């Protein structure tokens, strides 16, 4: 599924999601959010398995993102944990989770979760 | 706080996380579960705000691993989103979410949600 | 949003959740999973905001379900956390939590994490 | 296990929750959170397993507060999923939800995710 992974993602928010997949199962690539306190590009980094069940099962993944780049800083980062499905209507589905710097009062709060689809067109 | 998270971490399960923090803000390492279907160390990559807020919050990080290694395949992979908490009792609180591969017919029930604290003693 | 939030709704995998409203905020109904360990009407109970801020906003509310009724007993609950959007294409939409009852050795896998959409349609 | 859920309890920030079961599999009480914008006390509502699996394992429950009594609305709610463990340490180990109201816009951010451990003493 390397070649699949590999190439220019969109979600609902209208988000951008550019990654490169290796052979050993590693992700790189940049992200650039549609939404919240975030400007131009942002490294991410992640793990995909390169192995998948033949069983007609999904590929499962996860990248992050640290909310810092040269133009802001978001002190936050975000986490995707999810599966690839591919055929002719590839999406990547997943759950995220968004962590900011809290002090250790207001830590109760410092997490949102929330939920992205991602496909190669829109 | 590249210096500060940079090192040997145990979680409540007694899992080993052993990580190096990069100056741009990159986390790579290796992971080793004392529970579920794994065994020996994983690969794994992250971010990290490599320039937290000075009013004493704590700073934004995660990583991902695919539980696929030379020993086995779990089909799956979990992220980790949360922060590192420095001083006399250094903490990395998180929350984590874990997707394994399944059919379109089961992905309702792929996602397990669970939170992990490391510590460098114990 | 009493009035709006009473009836019956579906989810994107078939589910039947039908509920009534009460003035002081309270949900009272009954569900069906159309997945899982699950077999006809199980009761909920929950909450929602009869107030909501005036400005657009959703109307947040939550409901649980305890998969014990007269014909089988899946050990588990699971509780939706979301809010209600009315007008043209009137939804819910929440993420959800389904805890199973487990040894604490095995807790740290005890809760899968999802998310669904109701309309009055399909 | 009716009767060792029902009684006062109190999580790591300090909240109190008061709750009676139901033997049909009913949960009904108040909440007081000691943290965020809250007052005084909220009505709960939830369900749980009331014939949990002989074997050692947790009784799955769940239970959900919308932020609105006499003092303030917070337009928001929060569902608790987890499971009862009985015994000299008696611990209701929960992940929670909380949404909020808001615009179809921000609902990204809506939903706040974490954990909470209930004893009876403290
Ligand atoms: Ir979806
Ligand atoms: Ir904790
Ligand atoms: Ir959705
Ligand atoms: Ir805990």
């Amino acid at each position: 599924d390397e070649a699949g992974i590999t190439g220019t993602w969109y979600n609902q928010l209208g988000s951008t999601f550019i990654v490169t997949a290796g052979a050993d199962g590693a992700l790189t690539g940049t992200y650039e959010s549609a939404v919240g306190n975030a400007e131009s590009r942002y490294v991410l980094t992640g793990r995909y398995d390169s192995a998948p069940a033949t069983d007609g099962s999904g590929t499962a993944l996860g990248w992050t993102v640290a909310w810092k780049n040269n133009y802001r800083n978001a002190h936050s980062a975000t986490t995707w944990s999810g599966q690839y499905v591919g055929g002719a209507e590839a999406r990547i589905n997943t759950q995220w989770l968004l962590t900011k710097g809290t002090t250790e009062a207001n830590a109760w709060k410092s997490t949102l979760v929330g939920h992205d689809t991602f496909t190669k067109v829109k």
